[PDB]
């Protein structure tokens, strides 16, 4: 049941849920802190109120935020991403207080926040997961059995005992006799176990990651891959879809081994499975993420659904009509993240003002943002002041959209990504499709701009 | 030829023009008057260069513009729309020069300039014109019996003479005889002829225009229609595609006839020709505009076919690699022009300084703009601030997509037209699909709004 939704979120993604209720004709109620009392969608909101003892409070307070929809007749609510999105807890008092959480179940909430756990109920349900010992190795000859079964190269780490903890990479067999004999007498030495553990080294990998959507009745449909591999301390910084390295065969058949696990558990609104891949392409389970993506945008435009109003009509408990066959993958995606931080002094944020600033726009470009002059980067919050996303027919052409969009994006009174991120576009292995996790390690280059 | 491209225009539509030059990897140089000295395509281009001695003269000076393209190597020139777009004599130094216009021929330019005789042009070329007397009524007997067959109501004007100049409107026989008596009368007295005339009387008119695109090698094709009913003083407010009142069989049909008569003439590049349509949805070809259209994007959407993009590639000699078969046609998209002006005192322009400023995002939307807070809106030029278009897959859904992006749509320091445009959004029969070129004056009640 859904008359009224309380938004328990801010910035961007405020602003996008906001929008996808007042498409939907539903009310909507915007909390916020003082420090943010002049911000989009306070203003966006037919109701809004000021709450929270401190910036984080405002968003995290459990019971006051229950308490507010309650007051004000709010019969759902719509976490965003991250602060209480994923705090299974808040969605079991949402419930018994009446409340419409709009997401998963409380308890796959639950179940998939435990990683180790939520790792080995994928792999029972038949989804791949990196290939290792079954706990610790019981002798030389067992980790040189597993080794050759799984394929080199392999990692040895110690989990126990206060021998060294650092994880050492095996190419070959004899390294790996060489590490397991220096691990285990690190651990003899130190009177104790070491707890060894083998596992397959996926390196130079890729993020690629699966877009879930399911109702509550049963129907549960994938909404293609995206390839998030280029980041920068593990921090997204641009996203496509869909990834250059799936085929149409490879992508159907992770996509139904991912809408098969995630019927097995009883998902339902919105997800992700992320993955990491090698350099053949295959993949291998690493989490799931039990809410809206940040980066949501680039699937809805490669395969035109609309993810967050999609995720409304769901916990309003209306029918997913959409079948796996009618999803379909046209052209390509990018999205890059503009932040107010310094790329050259290690993406330190720029917590300053905003004073020109000129959105770009045309054929094939979606901007989400909250921001105009007089934005402010806080310290409290992140540092994200939109995401820009292009899309277009081939991937070369929406390499060429996103830096002529970004060429064309203005903001002073704060450093951003926008450099950073057209030399990306410009760079011959990104132009190429090109890249992995340490795309940027490999491309110092990248970082030089005038400045 | 183009290596390099000279924007012989302004505003959001040297933007967009640049921008597609961008995507292709083409430079681009920008001409303005003093007074524009910041605005936004001075700063998107390559080169940008102030001239002109009033702030017409700049972007209507045909040998100053022809000559600073030849000094800095600009091989080709985009008018854009209005100004010197239509200029067949401009077409025509730009060849003699050397420059690639873009844009149809010369010599195409020329004939479609003249409305009446082009209007005689495309009769016989197969396509339909309002129907009426064939030039000075010889007497009452035909006039009745030219009546009969063209079908009522229909006009009757005097076209010479001293007498009343009034068209009169004739619902049936009876009045057509009354009206035929008055106006000869009126005519024997002023000693003169009143070389009467007889025209089918196209009541409360919907203005139905169709795209046309073809390369200099014969392939021309139509990219449907668009319906611009919704005017003010003739000037365009709201306009969409394709239209709810074609078919897609007759969409082709008149589309079909739209491409031959097109090719009949020689027509290549971007091109719309206007036709009003009955309450039935039967057209009558009124004239051609020979350039691109301020309302490109919503076809643009709905076929997701680049238009400026493509006459560039077929101003530089490309084939159109497009089949009329391959056109699709998806959902609905709503185009809204956002001016600096009051339409509560009858449109008066606001010449004024825009200060809060917050552009609209999200899934189906685009904008198309120069402005940012300091756009100055002078009484030189129009007073468009900005083009917001939204899709949907349809005709209620593109409406709240658009309602809720004009709610969100911040601008102050000038009175716009979206109050106006609110309330058209949340007009019943709008919402309806209920709407003819006299939308407003049957509903006084969208503009009544606070302020």
């Amino acid at each position: 049941m859904v008359n009224k939704v309380l938004v328990a979120n801010r910035g961007e993604i405020a602003v996008r849920i906001i929008r996808a209720c007042k498409e939907l004709g539903i009310p909507t109620v915007a909390i916020y802190n003082e420090v943010e009392s002049t911000a989009r969608h306070v203003k966006l909101a037919d109701e809004a109120y000021m709450i929270g003892t401190d910036p984080l409070d405002t968003y995290l307070n459990k019971q006051r935020i229950i308490n507010l929809a309650l007051e004000v007749g709010a019969d759902a609510i719509h976490p965003g991403y991250g602060f209480l999105a994923e705090n299974a807890e808040f969605a079991k008092m949402c419930e018994e207080a009446g409340i419409t959480f709009i997401g998963p179940h409380w308890k796959v909430i639950e179940l998939m926040g435990d990683k180790a756990r939520s790792k080995e109920v994928m792999k029972k349900a038949g989804v791949p997961v990196v290939p290792g010992s079954d706990g610790v190795l019981k002798s030389l000859e067992e980790a040189k059995a597993l080794a050759r079964e799984i394929g080199y190269p392999v990692l040895l780490k110690a989990t126990a005992g206060g021998g060294g903890r650092g994880i050492r990479i095996c190419r070959n067999e004899e390294e790996l006799v060489k590490n397991y004999e220096q691990a285990s007498r690190e651990a003899e030495k130190a009177f104790g176990r070491g707890d060894l553990l083998l596992e397959k080294f996926i390196e130079n990998p890729k993020h690629i990651e699966y877009q879930v959507l399911g109702d509550k009745h049963g129907n549960v449909i994938h909404l293609g891959e995206r390839d998030c591999s280029i980041q920068r301390r593990n921090q997204k910084l641009v996203e496509i879809a869909p990834s250059l390295i799936l085929t149409p065969e490879k992508r159907e058949y992770y996509g139904n081994i991912v809408t098969k696990a995630a019927k097995e558990i009883g998902y339902y609104n919105a997800g992700t499975m992320e993955f990491i891949a090698d350099q053949e392409g295959n993949l291998y389970f690493i989490e799931m993420n039990t809410r809206i993506q940040v980066e949501h945008p680039v699937s809805e435009m490669v395969t035109g659904i609309d993810i967050v109003k999609w995720q409304i009509k769901i916990a309003a408990g209306e029918p997913l009509t959409i079948k796996q066959e009618d999803v379909k993958f046209n052209g390509y995606a990018i999205e890059c993240r503009i932040n107010a931080e310094d790329p050259k002094k290690n993406f330190a944020p720029s917590t300053r003002v905003i004073e020109r600033y000129y959105v770009p726009g045309g054929f094939g470009i979606r901007v989400e943002h909250a921001a105009a002059r007089g934005f402010e980067v806080t310290p409290y919050y992140d540092s994200m002041i939109a995401k820009l996303i292009t899309w277009a027919p081939t991937w070369d052409e929406a390499v060429e959209r996103m830096r002529a969009a970004l060429e064309t994006y203005e903001i002073t009174g704060v450093k951003t990504t926008i450099p950073l991120l057209i030399n990306i576009m410009k760079e011959k292995d990104f132009k190429a499709g090109k890249f992995t996790t340490k795309y940027l390690e490999e491309h110092p280059e990248v970082f030089e701009y005038e400045e």
